[PDB]
């Protein structure tokens, strides 16, 4: 594989990138991740509660950390990325503990050359499937993204890698088993102040407080993310903040709004609406789209619109991200 | 409780905020804390010495980390804070180990509406008592602060929450037991180069080297501190640095000056003299006000004046903080 | 020893600074270090692979972290430093595990007053020997640096500390034993995708992707580095980035280029060509100078030229560092 990463025309449908380092989750990584994007997930902060609830071999790896590690691992293929158009179908098949080691395979699922346009660099889109497992060979995540890559300088433009990429990561199999089935919602309800799960909150629209985007290159280094645009301002003209950082702050915002979320069960990004830069201040509008009771608590469906604060009272704030996720709540 | 935190007129004398997440202290949190404010406390850095000295179930949680976690926990009540006028009566009742989990209760002890003043936002002061315990229900900290909060937009100003707040956190009970009684000062003296404790140093006035204020929002995220002014520049016009960060650097300064301090036993802030901002460079003048011999070493009483460096040789530096603490020294 | 550190004329040939705190290596420190300079060393990231390969009592402390801690420890003597002219003869005598504690002795090996020059501050050079051991008294590192220090304000200039410093840290004893002799290269080759060691790569010249210099004061605080120029802009006029940070990014660059390096065996800096500042963007030219087969894999000799990116397409990039190291590769 080329130094600096593949160009679009270096890739093939079915090609596999599996030489990414394994990464052992530690409370070290957890703390650094928390200092950058925040962490108010009670099971990820309190080991005694985590043990009472999950009985887990160790404390709960923050789900945003697990996702960020899997996505940063996969950037071997996409060091040359100009933009990811979406992340899709992240659903946890299990929730790793601190001390578990994650290994991520990246497969090219589909390739489509972009139509030539005057003044634009030749580029194509790569549909990528990431499969993240642990040392026990159990599936953790199996998810998709759509990466725009430049073609090599002498590439002969044409149409023919021309895969249909529209439906990438759909009808994707649900997990074999409920990843929280062994979690005891009853001790959570007893030890954590309510309100606990209530299907009556569906429909609510909440407005978060703001966070600063800072430590963005640190988050990328922490999670092995080597997409050049996060590190090197000359790729896009300014460094572009990793999508997961913006998502991470939006999740922290949602958790200040809804302090009793147990975990994130699945998520995807709907629109990366505008670029985010280091030093931006973000807030979100949180829609509770659905609330479904289960035998033990229930599951909220959330949709988060994230905005960057403009530099004055006389300039409108701008939408930068639209994403959606589901969360378990006891 | 209101989204975004209570206004001054949402509070009541005797009201309790106890739904803050528990936080398990980890060497992860310790390392992140150290990268932001520094750490030269020998018992917090060296696990072998810590074990020889304290015999402790695990290594020594840096006392500034423990305080910062307890204060960040308590910011649930004070997300809307305009200023804390002081922190008072922090005295450790025990020194938690890595792996211990901290839980903090915040009680409204007193409320006083501020007198209307033309051009100023309607506000009041809240005297707050924080009680921090571990999972074993043992008292760790029991301390006070005075927070200024805005009143809600339609509040009818008056005098009557009008509690006398002047003496908040005084005649506060000393710990039941000496929190360092089981620490072996003799192995410390044998293994660490002197000078060791000497009552003759009382009266000394020392001048520190400088530190940069950086990673301020990170320290806040790390310690669950969600006071909006640390994150959102539009609350005050610029983000204001958390008081504990400034104190943390002043403590690091004192520990470079006095490398053999065993721990901080108690502390309080005397005047938050001027705001501190990210990118400020601070130094301190350290007064050793008292030095009292005990059966095993002694206790220093310290008073620290902290200054921000101006941007030229022809502009005076400005005092930003005056605080005082006591430290055990073998 | 003087508050703020010794001046050049405070030092003596044979003087010893051994009151630096011991520092226990933790996965906390490892994570913070990784967030600042990156970490792609497979044995430092993956505990399961580390155990299979080394059998080690715990996971592998990143070698750049170990070096940075030893060098930051030693800054007690050099708080007043104006420049280190080189670091020399770092060779690992063993590779510490997480949980091991490092203790560093700094000895003045040689002193040479600099010749007076009009308009320049009076200064001298100190040749320093650092010896880093663990709690088991085993040698970890035994290395050298050349620090330029100011003389005190009333110093009487002369020639006589006038030691010959040119050959400091040469003919330095190789380790008693191969520090990786018990590492199993065969399981590494089986579990990590090739290419594995190939003497045929000697001669290659590779060009890295770029990294941002950020969190520089954090790296210094993390590793107990109290050289004032890293913290206080008024010493040099701007804060100067610690040499180890630049080296750390150059090593991260080399590891993206050569993803299967097992560890760094030794290193030294050849020229600190120009200052580096926070916010610089760096890339490197990596020369594989030598490749020598051993019974288990082989050892690469690398020379790294590091450059700072200029602020436009019409300004040349500038060399900031030239260093060289050797690495084991299975
Ligand atoms: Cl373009
Ligand atoms: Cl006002
Ligand atoms: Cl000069």
């Amino acid at each position: 594989i080329r130094v600096g990463g593949p160009y679009f025309d270096d890739l093939s449908k079915g090609q596999v990138f599996d030489w990414a380092p394994g990464v052992t989750l530690s409370l070290g990584l957890a703390a650094a991740h928390q200092s950058i994007v925040g962490n108010r997930l009670r099971l990820a902060l309190d080991s005694d509660l985590c043990a009472a609830v999950t009985g887990m071999p160790g404390p709960l790896a923050h789900p945003g950390l697990v996702c960020d590690v899997a996505i940063g691992q996969s950037t071997l293929a996409t060091q040359r990325v100009k933009a990811n158009l979406f992340y899709r179908g992240l659903r946890f098949h299990r929730f790793p503990a601190v001390g578990d080691t994650l290994y991520t395979r990246t497969e090219v699922v589909g390739l489509r050359a972009n139509s030539p346009k005057p003044g634009r660099a030749p580029t194509g889109l790569a549909g990528l499937r990431m499969t993240t497992i642990d040392r026990t060979d159990r599936l953790v995540l199996d998810f998709y993204r759509c990466a725009m890559l430049p073609a090599s300088p002498d590439w002969k433009p044409g149409a023919v890698p021309g895969d249909d990429l529209s439906r990438i990561g759909a009808d994707a199999p649900a997990p074999a088993a409920d990843p929280t089935a062994h979690w005891d919602g009853a001790v959570f309800r007893k030890r954590v102040p309510g309100p606990h799960f209530d299907a009556g909150i569906a429909g609510a629209v909440l407005h978060s407080t703001a966070d600063l985007v800072s430590g963005a290159p640190e988050l990328a280094r922490l999670t092995l993310n080597i997409a050049a645009t996060h590190h090197d301002w000359r790729v896009s003209g300014r460094r572009l903040v990793y999508g997961g950082h913006t998502i991470g702050l939006a999740l922290a915002q949602a958790t200040r709004l809804l302090p009793n979320l147990a975990t994130v069960l699945d998520w995807e990004s709907c629109d990366h609406t505008a670029p985010v830069h280091e030093g931006d201040t973000l807030y979100s509008e949180l829609h509770i789209e659905s609330a479904q009771a289960h035998a033990d608590g229930g599951v909220l469906g959330l949709r988060s619109l994230v905005y960057a604060v403009s530099d004055s009272a006389s300039e409108p704030d701008r939408q930068v991200l639209d994403w959606r996720f589901s969360a378990l709540q006891f």
